Parts: C-alpha cells; structure tokens; sequence
C-alpha cells in the first residue's frame, strides 16, 4: 500500500488525540501529579536493526528478534549512534522534490521490545500503546500482528494494544521510515534525523473512562472573580449511577468542588451529547498566571460511581489568566504585554533531537536568568515536559503546527492545494486537542514559512472556533495575512524597509501605520544570533519601548544546532553542515543561537539580558529614577547596588531598598559624594540585586544594570620633566632610539616600526602595521561561497577592492630631534590593481619619559567599500597570563553591541579575550578602552581592541575552532575605529549607516609604554 | 585660556610651535586644546589641532579658531558646500562645488542678529592673498561674535575693522523643530568629547 507516499492517509487505526492522561485510580495521587501506576514507561533498551529501504526488512523479524540486531537506547535518533548520516540542509528539501513520493533508497529503521504485562492489565480495561514522537512515519505490529501507522514525527501516535497482549511477554516491532509524504511538511531549518526519538509508554484506562477534559477560566472585568469551566468527555457505557466531580486546589487547600452526572445541555435539534458533563466552579479573588508569577492551581476530574467509587482521575496545573487582543494590543490580564521571547529547537549535542528534563530545564533557567519571559516552539509542537516546564517556571509560549513546506516553488504549493488540506489539518488540529490546558500556550500558530495557501485560512478559523481563548498566528505570505491576528514578520528591520515583491518586509514602525492596519506586531524571528552578531539589537527594544504596538519579538535563536564529532585522538569538536558527508548542505547555518549547544553562553546573550531588562533608569543630579515594566508584580524580591569610581578606582557605594509598583516609578537619591582627589571621569554603575533565591535564579542574582557618567575633571598638569633625553641613530636601513634600558628600530625601507627591546628582549615577532580588515565575521560572508560568490556581501566587497590583497607602498619615513624627544614620521600608500585604497600618515613621538606617542590619520578613498577597521596590529613576543584594561567590559563587545558592557578595570586570564566561535572569525574586541595593560606594556588612548594566540590570518582561513593552533607570541589588533557586526540577518549586510567606516579621514592617537 | 605649554623646536625643514591651553571656569576645566604649528621651507603653516571637552559640561556651540584679519576684500572663493549658508543639519541644499561670491554675500543679514552665513564641508577658502585648507566649516565677514551678540537689530551693526573669520573644525546643529525649547538633535550636539582637525594657512 505505499502508505508513506500518500498524503490520505496519514494514520491507520490511531487513537484520538487529548490532552496528557494517566488513569490515576488515586485521587491524592492525580491532585499532587505523582507517578501512576497505570502509566509505564517502555523507554531503556529495546533492539534495532537498520536497512536501506523497508524492501529489505526480512518477514522473520516481524515474529522473531533478528540476531544481527544491536541493543540500543529508546527514546534516540538513529544518525545519533551512527547507523546513517544526519543532514543539514536549510531550505532546499533533502529528497527530491516530487510529492508525494520519497526515495526508493528509504533508511528503515526496524525497532523491537520484549516486554511484560501484567494479567490484571487485561483482564479488565483497554491497554495502550504511546508514542510520542516517531520521525517520519511507522508502522506497528504486537506478537506479529499488523496494528496500526502514523506521521507527524512531533505529535504523539496511540493505538489500543488490547487484543492484541497476552499476559507475560509481548514483542513490539516498529518498522520507521525516514522518509515520507509527512517530510513534505517537515522542510524546518535543522538537522534531519530519524528514528523513535520521544517517549514510549503504555497507559491502562478503565472501558469506561475521561477521555477528553478541556478546562477554561472567564474573568470579570478586573480579574476580582473567575469563573472555571470544565467540559468532561467520556467512552464506555453510560449509565445514571456514572458521575463526575471536578475540584480546584491551591496548594493544599481545597478552593472548589462540583459533581455532575453525564448529560450537556442541549446543542441542537437533536439534543445534546449525553456523554459530556461541563462543571463550573465560581473563583473569588483568583491568584492570576503570568510569566512574572505563575500562580497555579490544580484541576483534579474524577470519574467515578455515585455510591462513591472511583473510576479514573485525570488531573493539570491550571493558570487563571486571559490574553486577548484589543485595540492593536495583545494583553494578558487586561495588561499589554512586551515579549521578551527566543526561538527554541529540541536539539542536544550528543543526543540529537531526544530531549532530557536537564536540559530543558537548564534551558529555562537560562533563558530567565537573561530576562526573557516568552519561548516559541519553533516549528513544531514540543516534548510533553516542556509545556509543564513553562506553566511551573512561568514563560509565555508559542504552541506551533508541526507544518514547514519552505523548499516548494511557490512556498505555498501544497498549503493552498486542498488534497494536502487532511495531512495539514491533523498536524493542527491535534496539537491543540493535546495542548490546549496549557496555561503557558498564549498563542497557536499555523506552522512556519510554507507560504499563505487557503488550507491555512480554514485552519486558522478552525482554531478561532475551537478555542477562542488564545490568538492565532502565522507569517507565511507576508506576516500580515488573513490567516494571522498578530504581524508576525521575521528579520524586518526596525528602521529600513526591505521591499521585496509580493512580500516586502517593512521597517516594522512603518509597518503598524500602514493604511487600515490596526493589529499588534511581534517579530517572529528578530536578530539573527549566528557567529559574532547581534549587532543592532539595542535598536529594536528602543522602539518596542516606544511604540505600544510594537509588542516585542523572539530572537532567532537559542542554542546553536552544532553536533558533537570526535577526531582520531578520540577527542570531541563541534559539527556543522557537511561535517557528516551530508550534502548538499548548508554549512554553518545550522549555528544560530544566544547559547552554545552545550548551554555555554556566546557574548551575545548578555546584550540580550540587558536589552530587556525589566527596570529603566534616568538619572538628574544626584536622583535615580527607577520606572518597573513588571505589568503584575512589585519589586519584593530587589534592592539596587549603587557604585560610583574615579577611572576605575571606587570611590563609595550603597545599597537602598527597591520597593517599585509595576509599571510604577521610585525616586532615590543619592548622598553627597565628597569631590573626588585625582583628575579622571567620575562614573555611576547602579545594578538590581535579588537578595533571595527563586525558582530560577540563585541569592544575589544581577536582573538589570546601567552606567552613567558623572563629574569629569580634566588632567592640567604638566609632567615631570624628564631625567633624560632619547638618542637617535641614523643608519641607512634605520632609525634607531635609545633611551636607558629601552630600544626603538625603524625600518626605514618599510617605514614601520620593525621591533623594540627592554633589556636584551625582543618585544615583537612580526612589525607594527596598519590594518583595515578582519577575518570575516558570519554576518560578513552571508551566504557567499567559493562556488557562488554574493558580489553584495561585506566579504566580497571587501576582496574585490583588493583590501585583503594590499601592499604598503612607503611615501615617507623622516627623523627630527627635538629638544627633549625623537620624532619619526611616515606615510604609506595601500594600492591595488593602480588604485589608492588608504594613506596612513603617522608620528611617533619618543621622550625622555620612555614613552611612545603614535599620532595616526589615515584616509580612506571615498569610494571603496568602507573598511572593516581602522588600527595597528603586531605580534608581541611575550605571551603573559592576565590581561588587564580600563574600557568597556568584561566581555567581548562591538561598537553596534556594547550597550551591557560596562566601562571599568577589568582583568581576565589571555584565553577569556578569545571567544572559541565554532566558526572561526574576527573575535574577542573590547571597544571605550582608555587603559591596556598586558606583560610589562601599557597602551593609552581611545581605542578597541582584540588579542589572543591567532593571528587574523589564521582566524579568516580556518572554518572549524578545533582546528586552530596558538601561535607563538600573542596577536594584538588595536583599532582607532572598528566597524559594527550587524546581524538583522545573516544573509544581506546589516551593519547599519551608522557604524561604517564612511568618514574618509580618521584620527587616532596611542601612547605605548612600560608598566 | 590658561597656558599650559608653549614650546618652540627647530626641525630640518621647519619650526615647530607647540602649545596647550585650558579653558576654566570657576575652578572649572571646560575644554583643553593641544596644538601644533609646523612653519615650512615652502611658507606654508601646518595647524593641528586636538581639543577635549569636559563630559559634564554642556556641549559647546562650535570648536574652532578665529582671528581678525586687517584685509578687506572684495570676493570671497572657497571650494565646499554653497552657494548659500549651510549648517550641519540644515546643508541638504548645499551643493560642493567652486563658489565666488561679493564679501557682503557671506553676511546673512537675520533682523535679530546672530551667527551667521556659515558654510560647511569646505576644503578650501581664498580671501585676499590668504588660502586655508583643510576640511573645516567657516564663516567670514565684518561683524564680530560679540558685536552681534551684543547687537539685537541688524541696523544698528557696524562694519568693523578688517574682516572676521571664524574657521571651525566642528558645530552644533541650529535647530529649528520650535524656538522655544532646545531642538538640536543629538547626532548634530558637539558630544564626543574629543575632536580633531587639521588646517593649512599660507599666501596665495
Ligand atoms: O538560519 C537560517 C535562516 O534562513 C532564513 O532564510 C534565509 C534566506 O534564504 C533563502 O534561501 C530564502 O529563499 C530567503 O527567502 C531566506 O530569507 C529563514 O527565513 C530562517 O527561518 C532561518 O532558517
Ligand atoms: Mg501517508
Ligand atoms: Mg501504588
Ligand atoms: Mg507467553
Ligand atoms: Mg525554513
Ligand atoms: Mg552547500
Ligand atoms: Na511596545
Ligand atoms: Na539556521
Ligand atoms: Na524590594
Ligand atoms: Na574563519
Ligand atoms: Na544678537
């Protein structure tokens, strides 16, 4: 029958879809969600076979263990334990494109399972089997009978094994297809794997049973009053004596009860169903579900005689809340809300797409910690766990259809064909049927990038009738169709409008305004975290800030899709695209997240945390004005940390309680600072403080921070004058400078300064130099290739303009005494292909105080692509173990992503200036230093910098951080001005106009000296 | 303006000036300015100059040089944007290009005086035998900063000796949203704290 190549059949003898059941046939147990005994996991080891296609799968192992099996781990992905090669591939499909058919060559993977059941199991009641995620398709068979089949490797798949068990051991067989019609609505950007990568388990219910519960909360117009609805749906017989008690507990208390036989009210002219009961349970003053303080309660449904018998209980959390949407605004609790949110895939570095209560939990704890309140589920409905994590823990979420069909031409080639309407409406239809208790879902969406067909109309409306309580998203076809309440573009800017045909992407403030448009906007995807990037990401919370209806957005993404690999030594590196044979693939853009895979964070997530912070600061004079966008709570868990320091060196602090209102404002003043001895700026660092633990976070945990310049006094004194006087030697290949113990060489054919020494040290391994590009970050290269060059990408600009292939051409290289110092001047020429790309003219000036004065205006001709960075770079002999500097920091930050750094000293071990990108690029500056302090040098001035073991060299040829090898010495790149990152997306320039290099002349000034 | 240094070097080819002045007020650093001043063989005087502003002090309408020249000449000709006055944020209309106007034509003659008639983006300016370059904005006329300051109808003004020019590496936006509230924006306030600019000064 083919079933896998026939988009009509989707299923064979599968159960209904309802929300997470476990026959409980204890009460106390469902009220606490203790385990049940009714519910069993069949995870752990089970065997496997793989095979090429399901021609090859021999019929013996339909009754019989094949002994060429291997025992494995069930939940798992089988590229994972190396049966078969994972795939990254983004948009194009990874099978030919030929609906509804798949490869003949088809990777089977034929699982097994001997177990046990019990006889009281099937004596009584219905025994079933689940599967909660099985990728593509399957087909099942128990003790060698055909059960049953199913696609949508994110939903789960239920059959009733009743008649099919015997008392003792049973042998499941589960014959899963890579491949399917169902991978023609699986096209999401990620790895494609395969195999039985969810949970396994059996459920026993009673013959009469719950087998659907939806639970609702309505509210009075201030939220003072609730009113909890509880529709109750059985199978099995009815019968008078059969009744249904629905209660709600907060903690231990015991908030309401009501009990109910089975008959609803009359539907229409044939009656009504006599197998359905509603309960309502009136609330006063209801404890309210918000992502700021998940208040929960638990709905406890009991099915059970009228003498007092328990049947079964079924039971979930339930979150009081409302979210609407009224005029333009999403609210929640009548309050708009402002979405700190972040794209989520399942994805684990060892452990592929299986998915472990760790971490996702570490997950959560993480994404809280950094100040986001939201998570989508991109693009498919998640593990179980998941929803519970997020109603306990308290983040808004994103439920979305597992229906991704990007690579079809149009995009919309099946979405709008109505014999794809079925499969497309199960995947829809039945993640709501399993989700829709959930209090942290606020909003369903329609599945992600497969165009705007009319299937997504008629489901989108069947959602609106269905389930009313949750607005429907979805931005296929332009972000703003009939088949979304909210404008939910990805990558559109804030301020640029990219007007594409059919499908532009406005600058998003332009967007609300346009003609008729009312609805809220919150970018789906925004601010593309792949390599060193976003760059730009302040811009998009001022305008949240500032436009209402800009309500917010998530990031794209959280954790980067990298694989572990181990090399010859047995020792592990992260994998991209390609790294498994895979191809065609798509390389390094399967490594987009805030987050390593192995949860360590990229520099980037810190800007994020700062970004959205939950408390503003304004300061005038001596007060702080301390504004909350907490819609719901007060500050009961804060206090704020003031700090005040002279150039580095601090000068007096305190603390003062945070008693703020949401959305309220405090004033607090500070006390008189006595004026502060030295010359210097003056600067104020306020942070927020929770002296207590949460759930979430630990004692002591930093929520927000800002920095504000204070009183500066300006340095007028003159210097002691120096003990001596610098001597030059002229030679005809140098300029030579002595000074006591130290040594300057100028080479006067290269018109640098060719090394320097302290003592009998050398100090330098490769000259002084001028240096106008970088090793290319991601965002520079978008999607350029060798094989397909993007003559538009910075990288590419940068090449054809000969940047990388330059050559210093000397103009000029003098030397002058003076009456207490030497001075050299040079100028150079950067040329290519006869063009004048820069002219460096330099001074360097060195006195008797055995300092350095590097003057540097360079000119950049106007019309070459605007360069990538401004500065000097050397390679220090010296490699020394900290690395100290008065500039912006601790971390790594780019002049378009320097907002959360903070000006201070700063002092790190040499390898946290590296940031171990897996994808190797330009990394690691620092920008606003004033100080550098590294071995026995010192640097002054107003400048970025980076320095590590790897030259720029090294970082632009190498693709793979494993790869790279410390060199001797330590690489130094010092930049008077540095271009931004960008990182809007990563497929078309984004640095915005702002922070390029278009001045045409630029001014630096560095004095290098000893320590 | 204090003085912190003023020190003379004779080089190869030339002289060299260097000075440094601070500027205060009430005890106050406002601005310091570090200069240099290279005298050539060739008669031309090579001006650097590197100012810091205070970060706590408002931003400063302008940092430049002025000087009263004693020449009156009838043309002014600059290479830079014109023909008309043109500030930082209100330029668009400028165009760059060789102008030449009467004297009279670099005075914009505001009822209610004040500074006026400037020209930005120019790289260089001929007046009489003199000829600045660079990349500067400037304004040149007979009427000092503090005689139209100090002067509130344009009738009452008064040619004065000679001619006044201001010379500027930088200024401050003029505004314009209302009269009545501050209106520069911020990308055309003089916030940097530390400014470069470089001029060339010699005859003909
Ligand atoms: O992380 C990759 C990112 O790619 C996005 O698509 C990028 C760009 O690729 C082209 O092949 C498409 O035709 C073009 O329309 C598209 O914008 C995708 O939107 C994101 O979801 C993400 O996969
Ligand atoms: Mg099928
Ligand atoms: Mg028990
Ligand atoms: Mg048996
Ligand atoms: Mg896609
Ligand atoms: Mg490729
Ligand atoms: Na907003
Ligand atoms: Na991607
Ligand atoms: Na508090
Ligand atoms: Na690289
Ligand atoms: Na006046």
């Amino acid at each position: 029958r083919r079933d896998w190549e026939n988009p009509g059949v989707t299923q064979l003898n599968r159960l209904a879809a309802h929300p997470p059941f476990a026959s409980w046939r204890n009460s106390e147990e469902a009220r606490t969600d203790r385990p049940s005994q009714q519910l069993r996991s069949l995870n752990g080891e089970w065997r496997f076979a793989w095979f090429p296609a399901p021609e090859a799968v021999p019929e013996s192992w339909l009754e019989c263990d094949l002994p060429e099996a291997d025992t494995v781990v069930v939940p798992s992905n089988w590229q994972m334990h190396g049966y078969d090669a994972p795939i990254y591939t983004n948009v194009t499909y990874p099978i030919t494109v030929n609906p509804p058919f798949v490869p003949t060559e088809n990777p089977t993977g034929c699982y097994s399972l001997t177990f046990n059941v019990d006889e009281s199991w099937l004596q009584e009641g219905q025994t079933r089997i689940i599967f909660d995620g099985v990728n593509s398709a399957f087909h099942l068979w128990c003790n060698g009978r055909w059960v049953g089949y199913g696609q949508d490797s994110r939903l789960p798949s239920e059959f009733d094994l009743s008649a099919f068990l015997r008392a003792g051991e049973n042998r499941l067989a589960v014959m899963v297809l890579r491949w399917s019609d169902g991978s023609y609505l699986e096209d999401q950007d990620m790895w494609r794997m395969s195999g039985i990568f969810r949970d396994v388990s059996l459920l026993h219910k009673p013959t009469t049973q719950i087998s659907d519960f939806h639970v609702a909360t309505r509210f009075n117009d201030d939220f003072s009053r609730a009113v909890l609805e509880a529709e109750v749906q059985m199978c099995g017989e009815l019968r008078d004596y059969l009744r249904v008690t629905v209660s709600l507990w907060q903690g231990e208390t015991q908030v309401a009860s009501g009990t109910a036989p089975f008959g609803g009210e009359i539907i229409d002219e044939r009656g009504g169903y006599a197998d359905r009961v509603t309960l309502r349970l009136n609330v006063e003053n209801p404890k309210l579900w918000s992502a700021e303080i998940p208040n929960l309660y638990r709905a406890v449904v009991e099915l059970h005689t009228a003498d007092g018998t328990l049947i079964e209980a079924e039971a979930c959390d339930v979150g009081f809340r409302e979210v609407r949407i009224e005029n333009g605004l999403l609210l929640l609790n009548g309050k708009p809300l402002l979405i700190r949110g972040v794209n989520r895939h399942e994805h684990h570095p060892l452990h592929g797409q299986v998915m472990d209560e760790q971490t996702m939990v570490q997950d959560i704890l993480l994404m809280k910690q950094n100040n986001f309140n939201a998570v989508r589920c991109s693009h498919y409905p998640n593990h179980p766990l998941w929803y519970t994590l997020c109603d306990r823990y308290g983040l808004y979420v994103v439920d979305e259809a597992n229906i991704e069909t990007h690579g079809m031409v149009p995009m919309n080639r099946l979405t709008d064909d109505p014999r794809w309407l079925p499969a497309m409406s199960e995947r829809v239809t039945r993640m709501v049927q399993r989700d829709r208790n959930h209090p942290s879902v606020i909003i369903w969406s329609l599945g992600n990038e497969s165009g705007h067909g009319a299937n997504h109309d008629a489901l989108y409306r069947w959602i609106k009738s269905v389930d009313p309580s949750r607005p429907v998203q979805y931005e296929g076809g332009g972000a703003d169709t009939t088949a979304t309440d909210i404008i939910c573009p990805m990558y559109a800017r804030v301020d640029e409008d990219q007007p594409f045909p059919a499908v532009p992407k406005w600058s998003i403030k332009k967007w609300l305004s346009l003609p008729g448009e009312t609805r809220p906007l919150i970018l789906c995807q925004y601010a593309h975290a792949m390599g060193n990037s976003l760059g730009g990401f302040a811009k998009y919370w001022q305008a949240f800030r500032q436009y209402p209806r800009l309500q917010g957005g998530f990031v794209w993404d959280w954790v980067d899709q990298s694989l572990i690999k181990y090399d010859e030594n047995g020792n592990p590196w992260s994998a991209y695209g390609g790294d498994f044979g895979d191809t065609p693939n798509d390389r390094q853009f399967c490594m987009n997240g805030l987050v390593f895979a192995d949860r360590t964070p990229h520099p980037a997530l810190t800007e994020a945390k700062h970004q959205q912070q939950f408390f503003q600061f304004r300061l005038s004079g001596q007060t702080i004005e301390v504004t909350s966008e907490y819609l719901f709570r007060h500050s009961d868990n804060e206090l704020l940390h003031w700090m005040v320091a002279l150039d580095g060196k601090p000068l007096a602090s305190g603390e003062v309680p945070l008693d703020v209102a949401p959305q309220g404002k405090q004033l607090i003043e500070l006390p008189e600072l006595p004026q502060p001895e030295s010359a210097g700026q003056l600067w104020l660092t306020v942070r927020v403080v929770q002296p207590n633990a949460t759930a979430w976070s630990e004692a002591g945990h930093i929520s927000a921070w800002q920095q504000w310049r204070l009183a500066e006094n300006l340095s007028v004194t003159l210097p002691a004058a120096s003990h001596a006087i610098p001597h030059l030697t002229t030679s005809e290949m140098d300029f030579c400078i002595e000074l006591g113990n130290k040594r300057w060489q100028f080479n006067r054919q290269s018109g640098f300064l060719s090394q320097m020494w302290i003592g009998d040290k050398k100090q330098l391994l490769t000259p002084l130099r001028d240096q106008f590009t970088r090793a290319p970050l991601d965002n520079d290269i978008g999607v350029s290739e060798a094989t397909r060059i993007d003559p538009n990408a910075w990288v590419e600009r940068w090449k054809a303009a000969g940047h990388y292939q330059a050559e210093a051409a000397l103009l000029q290289c003098t030397a002058d005494t003076l009456a207490d110092a030497v001075l050299i001047t040079t100028a150079h020429a950067w040329q290519h292909q006869g063009k004048t790309l820069f002219i460096s003219r330099k001074t360097y000036r060195i006195d008797g105080s055995g300092q350095m004065a590097i003057t540097v205006d360079v000119e950049v001709a106007s019309d070459t692509p605007h360069p990538a960075r401004i500065g000097l770079n050397c390679q220090l002999a010296q490699v020394a173990e900290r690395v100290n500097w008065l500039g912006l920091g601790p971390q790594e930050n780019y002049p378009d992503r320097l907002t959360a750094a903070c000006f201070d000293r700063w002092d790190l071990p040499l390898s946290d200036m590296y940031t171990p990108y897996v994808f190797p690029s330009e990394n690691g500056l620092r920008c606003g230093t004033r100080e550098l302090n590294y071995g026995p040098h010192q640097w002054r001035g107003d400048f970025q910098f980076n320095i590590s073991r790897y030259s720029q060299q090294q970082l632009m040829e190498t693709s793979h951080r494993h790869l790279l090898h410390a060199e001797e010495g330590t690489w130094l790149n010092i930049d008077g001005f540095h271009m931004g990152i960008g990182g809007d997306d990563s497929w078309s320039p984004s640095v915005s106009a702002e922070f390029q290099l278009s001045a045409g002349r630029y001014h630096y000034q560095l004095v290098w000296c000893q320590k």
